[PDB]
């Protein structure tokens, strides 16, 4: 994620012009290789037309250029591309919203799972750790960065999200499906035990705990589903062919023709098709942004900060349910009591 | 479902070009027959114009070609097609979201329905099995693949989702409507019995069980409704006529005319209307993708994996509520306890 | 409702071509009268130009035709029509979702309202019947078909949804507003009585019953609101004028002009403006589909099956809460118990 | 609100043509003054060109007309207008959905607040009246019609929504912010008292009451927020300038030029720019509909019926919680009992 | 926020014309500097062409102008800009909806946390103050205006939202992440203590308190996430380049050419490209509105009134839970009791 929210708090004369200077997370870094390839192909074709082709070959080439310029608009680039990008962006925000955050659970846990003693601390920390473990399991399933951090379950154990006995039980479960849901079931069982022992003092609190657990587990399931049900491959293929087919056609149709031939709208050889380069910038960059966003859990500059979220959630959950449990300042009259 | 999420985790120079090489779930496999039919019809008309028609017939045909090319744009293909595809895709994701998954129920069941003995195991497994049975019934109602797997209720019994006595009661119910809802009522009754016998220890847990049951049953009902209330037939007919009428017109309007006749924008006979073939690819392929997505529970390559989901849900539910019930590792201090 | 979901489970070579053969619920049945009127008006004007008009009148008419063809595009048909159809379709699906279905209530009722005796059966059946009665009242308020089935409250009594004493109380209530909400209040009172007598064993179950009642009542209220707050009349008038004004203009602008006059793009008299007929088909058919969908509770072929839903809900609710109350097969080990 | 839902239950040959005859709530009534002003300005300019201008002035004017007709399309009317109208309509439906209806509260109140005696009736009626009072306060804050009905709090007292002692307490509260939320806090306090005295028999019912109160209060808050956070002024200004600037340009660019001058596409003087009048009708009428909808709580014909809703809610709430409290017909076997 | 909802309650002849006179929050104030820069650059280029360039240089410049006018349309300004503005506006309303308002919490607190004595008042005021403190912390994190009001936590203490002992505990917590969530955990702990001491009389009320706390905390978290996950930088850069590149091209392509040269559509030198100025107004103003809205928590005229909301919430919460706790007018018969 490349945040710039603070820099655009106010409308100002410069606008986003200062943002145009950023490299990390920028369109330029995404697209300069493709832009250079388009420009190089165009210049090679132009040089061939200017220096290699005989006069008769030049006349036929001019006919081909006029034809391609005339009929490249038959390719409905904006239609398919607008649809595709809208779908990708909608999925992008929904996937961020499905991130397995444990803040609501930590609030319920600190409010409902009681005891200053070692056993109460163990209950609170372990419930929070099961939630964090489910998050880690699903994220190493769907995020390339998290998987690199945790290539094996042994790495999960070494980071402290899972104990060795927990690891043994996890591997002993006979199931060929992804086991990210296992710590949520452990959470439900541990909550039942806490209720049975009276650490959870009432049925309503136990119910709230199970409700928030199911909300969390559903976020993990949504991440699983977004990972499994990709944007339909047909759409990705079609949009890709649309952009590439159009610019392949433009490599010919946008050639600068010999002004002495007197073709309509061809009396100026600027030698750099700067409007065509701008059009490639916009359409191919739109597609390139969709490419970055389609899997927001990779290692693009602006992909989601999944490892950061894992670390933050573990740290904040442990703080909230262990250090801050039943640790309040004195009930005092506020400044505006009178 | 043809997943490729992992392959597009990062924006890369190639883009989706590597995805262009996929066959299963690809646009090519969906559309090559129609594309070949368009090309063959076009070439037959071109050959007739080139070899069969007399000169006067050729002049009249050229007039017709110019006319059709001029006025085919009157057909608003992008308008109707954009609307139709947007509707279909929205329905597609909502239908996936309505898949009858039992994970939330299994969490509540393992947390609230107690007893290590045979009776407690029976309660937990049977509640989960009733949920899975409702899923199977609705899916064999709406999914062609699931119906092929379970052509009769006898097949449901043989797979273990329903007992023979349960089958007898199911058939004895006098109702002409789809009975997918029956196991959800069985679930409610069994939960009431569990509460009465004390297996469900509190009213809040019983309430949570009924809430999650109703959420699940509503997902099944949504699948029923999406199956019953198709995309309006008027829309499907109109969009189909739009695409076919436009390309039927293009079969004439996009013919290559004799360059010696000197018609404007007709001084080049490439003999293959490659831009028209690309346009058919895009518009007819858009329609073909809508055709794949409109019923996502069929046997297209990228239709939903309904049998896989049935098997996964049964396996995971049974594991969670039977093997993992009240089976926790020792409460131990974590790595960062200190 | 004209369902065809099963026929389009798989993408196939034919596509929706087989659907083009359907009459009931088809675009043809909606639009053939208007299409024939457009064609007849066009042919009358063409015949007048061809046979009645003098040469000078013909020249002036040709000028008028060129002018109308030139400037009919000033009318923004696709703009207003796209907006209008999007609004109508969104409302269409939301109205279907607001249908007063009693399945969730029947689940809660069978799970929480107890007694095999006559009194318990009366409680369960009467709660379900009050819900069904509220549905019937709102549907006869908003659906023309349901109102034809139940023109008076006496017809409601004769169908069994309301008793004679209930009818007397219903008429004795002094209120000029629609009384569809009355049986929901009766439901709340009857539930309170069931709780007081112990038929509802716990406060949580009573709360769940009231929650589901309020969900149901809100669906009925949403139907009332969609019926009362029509699509703004301004929009319907404007879109109607847009389509009609454009095709009125096309009746002149799309006339086939005498080819001997040599007007640009007018050297071919096909005598049937088939592209204009196709354009009327698409735009006027889009408007005609909006006309069908704007009130989905009428008697169009593809309007919602409101009487079917009323009958199904009553039958299924009675079955679920009376015949299937506390009527379970023996708790038995499943096939995969071991 | 101008309802016509019943008249369009079925698709019919006439379509919406019969709706074109309506005046109240019609586009004509909204737009005839502006349309007449456009037509008058156009005719004045035409008369000046036809009768006042010298020949040389006429030639320069013809140049200006051609220029304006050529370049008025630079103004992106459909772009900004489509966006603006979409935003306004979305807000319109959301604002209707936020109307402070008390039906859900009345159901909960009649089901949970008990006693046939005077005190129980007082509790039920006063809880409902507090909800209705909050509705009245917010509506007189946001609806011009309601404010005209209740220009002062004294008018609220005289209508019976607030007692004199309640008025004294309401004015004694020291707060410069809108006090619409005050009766909701009174509601919470009165519910707490009812629970303490046993009129609310259980904690679950008290919780449900507070939940529904918070839902209602949130609807009132949403109305407050929609009133405070207008559609951004920048958008309204920009869209207004777009429509006006375009038609100001059309006043010149759409002038009928002297046919003897032989300008291309100017050989016909119809003297009434009927296509331009139609275009003003559509674009300016779209803007005019947005003007009606942007504040749906005013006194436009099709604005929401806020006074009607206030009266209906008070009448229905009082009926439901006072006359119909614990007033049920005998539990009797229904027609299909056997 | 610049509200004008009251001024547009009714559709009127003037329309939004009176709104065109507003300066604060207007498009003019946002855009006059950029508009003046465009106009100045255009006039400098025009003066150079008119007075500095030699005849041959003038002919080449005319060729360049024709070329740029021809090909600037290749830049898809409306495509990218429409997408970008739609995304920004959606985020804008969602961010307003995530504002940390404490009204629902104050209702629950006044209804569930009891005692007229000093301790009960302390409980109610402190729970509300913790909620308000979390709001202040997140808002000083995301709003430039709030941060200016509270540059340090010491300023938070001095305003009364946090006590000195609370400040000491807040700083003693060892965490590098934003601590806005800390007072919500304090809230949960204080609620647990209130329940333990009997100030919260029942488990259901305690559950409702925790539910509303989690709703509030989630609003704060949503503000954090919208601040962190900006609109993707790629989109902002691309849209900015689109608008600037197009108008840079227009600086040349829209030059008034010498009418004696006889170029098509160039026989009129108005010397002020008023249609191009209008087009810059619309497109660049659309972008400028997106610039204002992208961070709605800054100090633009129409940014959200965050300091106002902080003050209002504190005042109203304190009033509701302290002055109005259990302070009701006598239960009296209403006007329509009979
Ligand atoms: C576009 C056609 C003419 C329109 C006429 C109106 C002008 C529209 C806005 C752009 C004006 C330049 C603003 C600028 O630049 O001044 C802003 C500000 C001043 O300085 P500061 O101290 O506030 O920082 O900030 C800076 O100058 C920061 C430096 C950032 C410069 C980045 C250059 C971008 C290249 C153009 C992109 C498009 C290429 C086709
Ligand atoms: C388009 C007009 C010119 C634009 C100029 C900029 C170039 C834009 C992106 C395309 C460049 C080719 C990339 C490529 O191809 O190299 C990527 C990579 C290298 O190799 P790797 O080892 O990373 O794998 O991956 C591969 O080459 C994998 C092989 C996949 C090749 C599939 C061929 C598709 C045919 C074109 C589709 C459009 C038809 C009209
Ligand atoms: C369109 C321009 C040329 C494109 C070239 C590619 C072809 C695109 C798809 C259409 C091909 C005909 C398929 C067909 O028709 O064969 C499918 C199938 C075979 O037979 P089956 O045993 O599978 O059944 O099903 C049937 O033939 C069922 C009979 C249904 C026929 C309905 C006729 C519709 C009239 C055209 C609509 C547009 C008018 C402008
Ligand atoms: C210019 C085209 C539209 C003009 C106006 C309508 C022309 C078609 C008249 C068809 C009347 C159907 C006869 C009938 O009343 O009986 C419908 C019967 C049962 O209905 P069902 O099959 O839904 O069950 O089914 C059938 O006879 C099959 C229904 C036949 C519909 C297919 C023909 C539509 C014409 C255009 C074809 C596509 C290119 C535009
Ligand atoms: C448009 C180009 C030609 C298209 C050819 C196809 C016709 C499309 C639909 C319109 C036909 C007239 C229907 C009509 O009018 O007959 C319907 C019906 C018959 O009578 P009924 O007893 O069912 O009632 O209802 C009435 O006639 C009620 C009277 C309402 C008349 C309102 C006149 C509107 C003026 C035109 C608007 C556009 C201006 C540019
Ligand atoms: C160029 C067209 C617009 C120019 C400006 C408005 C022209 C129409 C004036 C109609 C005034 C209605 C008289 C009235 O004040 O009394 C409305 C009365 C009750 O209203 P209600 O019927 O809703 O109940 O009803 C009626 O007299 C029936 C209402 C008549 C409205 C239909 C005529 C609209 C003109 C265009 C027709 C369509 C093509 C553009
Ligand atoms: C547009 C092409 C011709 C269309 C012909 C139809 C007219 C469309 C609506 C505009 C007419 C002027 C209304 C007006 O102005 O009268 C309204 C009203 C009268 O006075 P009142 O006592 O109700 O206040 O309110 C005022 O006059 C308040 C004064 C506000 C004046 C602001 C001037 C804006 C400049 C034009 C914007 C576009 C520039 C390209
Ligand atoms: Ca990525
Ligand atoms: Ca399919
Ligand atoms: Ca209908
Ligand atoms: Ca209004
Ligand atoms: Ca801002
Ligand atoms: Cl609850």
């Amino acid at each position: 994620t490349v945040t710039y929210t603070a820099r655009v708090a106010k409308a100002r004369f410069g606008g986003f012009s200062k943002l145009l200077l950023l490299w990390r997370g920028s369109i330029y870094k995404l697209l300069w290789r493709e832009l250079l390839c388009f420009l190089g192909l165009f210049m090679a074709l132009s040089a061939a037309y200017r220096f290699v082709l005989t006069e008769e070959q030049k006349r036929y080439f001019e006919k081909l250029v006029l034809y391609c310029d005339r009929y490249a608009s038959l390719i409905p680039v904006s239609f398919v591309l607008g649809f595709y990008v809208t779908l990708v962006v909608h999925r992008w925000w929904n996937q961020y919203l499905s991130m397995p955050l444990t803040d609501a659970l930590m609030c319920v846990v600190v409010g409902t799972v009681h005891g200053h003693d070692e056993r109460g601390r163990l209950y609170r920390r372990t419930l929070m750790r099961y939630a964090g473990l489910s998050g880690v399991l699903i994220l190493r399933s769907v995020s390339t960065a998290v998987f690199k951090r945790f290539p094996t379950i042994d790495h999960v154990v070494e980071a402290g999200f899972m104990t060795r006995e927990e690891r043994k039980k996890f591997e002993n479960l006979n199931s060929s499906y992804n086991k990210y849901w296992v710590p949520c079931v452990w959470f439900c069982n541990l909550a039942a035990q806490a209720r049975r022992e009276g650490r959870i003092r009432d049925n309503g609190a136990f119910k709230l705990l199970l409700e928030e657990l199911n909300v969390f587990r559903s976020k993990c399931g949504m991440l699983f589903h977004y990972d499994w049900i990709s944007v339909p491959l047909v759409y990705t293929q079609v949009v890709t062919i649309a952009v590439y087919s159009y610019f392949l056609a433009c490599l010919i149709g946008r050639q600068f023709l010999d002004p002495a031939q007197g073709y309509k709208d061809h009396d100026l050889d600027l030698c750099v098709p700067i409007f065509t380069l701008l059009q490639f910038f916009f359409y191919a960059g739109w597609l390139k942004v969709a490419e970055q966003l389609i899997n927001p859990f990779g290692e693009d500059d602006d992909d989601f900060e999944t490892n950061f979220l894992i670390d933050r959630c573990f740290q904040v959950s442990m703080l909230a349910v262990d250090e801050m449990y039943d640790d309040l300042a004195m009930l005092e009259k506020d400044l505006y009591w009178d």
